[PDB]
C-alpha cells in the first residue's frame, strides 16, 4: 500500500497511537546482561536504555570494552550506523575511542547539550580552535579545525590525533540544532536538506566505517535519521518503490536497538519525511 495513502487514512482516523503500540507490541526482546553489570552503572545515561550483547559495540581494552552503543546493519539497503547515547562526563574518552576504533568519518549529534534547562549531554568537543581536549584514559587528542554556522544546523571539521601512534584523521562534525524541545518539527524540511548534508559529505558511504548517531538517549531522533535515510534508499535501489513498508523498515531496525521511535508523532514525522523526500529521490 503506498505509504501517502496509508499515512492520510491513519490521520482521517486518528490512529497513530494504535499503530504505534502496535510496533512496540512486535518489537524484538534480546538480551542486554553486559549493560547491566553493577561495574557499568556509570556508563549508562538511563536505566531503561540499554544495547543488545548480540550488536553492542565492543571498546579495544582488556580493562572494560563496555559504551552504551549499538551497530544497526541494514543488509538489503547496504548501510550501517552505529547508534550511541549523548556522553556522560566519564564516557567522553570512550566516544572517542569507538569513532577511531570503528573507523568512522562523521559523528551527526540531534540535540542541543542543554534542553529542557538540564544537560543532555556533555560538551564532548572544542569550542575554540586554540583550546584542544586531551583524553588522557584513551590516549587522544581532538582538536577544532573549521566551524560553518548555518539557520538550522552547524558543521564542524575535526582532528582526531592518536598519541600512541602520532595517526591524524579528519571527522567531521554534523549537528542538527533546531530540533524543538517538546515535540516533532512542523515541516521535515529543514531535517531532509540535513540529511543530505550528511550524504553528500561521504560520512554514509561504505568507503568508511559506520556514522556515529546519537540524541540524548541515542533511540528517538537518532531513530528518526536512520529510518528515514534507509526508506529512502530503498526507494531508490528497487524496482517498485510502492513496496517500501516503513513499519517493516522499523522493526528490523528494533532487532539491532530497542526503542528507536519514542513516540507517535515521531512515527508520524518520519512517514512525512520519507514522503516528502521521495519526491526528490524519484526525479525532480
Ligand atoms: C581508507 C579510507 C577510505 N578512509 C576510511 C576511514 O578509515 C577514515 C575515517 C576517518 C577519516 C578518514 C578516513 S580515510 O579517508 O582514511
Amino acid at each position: 500500500m503506498e505509504m501517502e495513502k496509508e499515512f492520510e487514512q491513519i490521520d482521517k482516523s486518528g490512529s497513530w497511537a494504535a499503530i504505534y503500540q502496535d510496533i512496540r507490541h512486535e518489537a524484538s526482546d534480546f538480551p542486554s546482561r553486559v549493560a547491566k553489570l553493577p561495574k557499568n552503572k556509570n556508563r549508562n545515561r538511563y536505566r531503561d536504555v540499554s544495547p543488545f550483547d548480540h550488536s553492542r559495540i565492543k571498546l579495544h581494552q582488556e580493562d572494560n570494552d563496555y559504551i552504551n552503543a549499538s551497530l544497526i546493519k541494514m543488509e538489503e539497503a547496504q548501510r550501517s550506523y552505529i547508534l550511541t547515547q549523548g556522553p556522560l562526563p566519564n564516557t567522553v574518552g570512550h566516544f572517542w575511542e569507538m569513532v577511531w576504533e570503528q573507523k568512522s568519518r562523521g559523528v551527526v549529534m540531534l540535540n542541543r547539550v542543554m534542553e529542557k534547562g538540564s544537560l543532555k549531554c556533555a560538551q564532548y568537543w572544542p569550542q575554540k580552535e586554540e583550546k584542544e581536549m586531551i583524553f588522557e584514559d584513551t590516549n587522544l587528542k581532538l582538536t577544532l579545525i573549521s566551524e560553518d554556522i548555518k539557520s538550522y544546523y552547524t558543521v564542524r571539521q575535526l582532528e582526531l590525533e592518536n598519541l600512541t601512534t602520532q595517526e591524524t584523521r579528519e571527522i567531521l562534525h554534523f549537528h542538527y540544532t533546531t530540533w524543538p524541545d517538546f515535540g516533532v518539527p512542523e515541516s521535515p524540511a529543514s531535517f531532509l536538506n540535513f540529511l543530505f548534508k550528511v550524504r553528500e559529505s561521504g560520512s554514509l558511504s561504505p568507503e568508511h566505517g559506520p556514522v556515529v548517531v546519537h540524541c540524548s538517549a541515542g533511540i528517538g531522533r537518532s531513530g528518526t535519521f536512520c529510518l528515514a535515510d534507509t526508506c529512502l534508499l530503498l526507494m531508490d535501489k528497487r524496482k517498485d518503490p510502492s513496496s517500501v513498508d516503513i513499519k517493516k523498515v522499523l522493526l528490523e531496525m528494533r532487532k539491532f536497538r530497542m526503542g528507536l521511535i519514542q513516540t507517535a508523532d515521531q512515527l508520524r514525522f518520519s512517514y512525512l519525511a520519507v514522503i516528502e523526500g521521495a519526491k526528490f529521490i524519484m526525479g525532480d
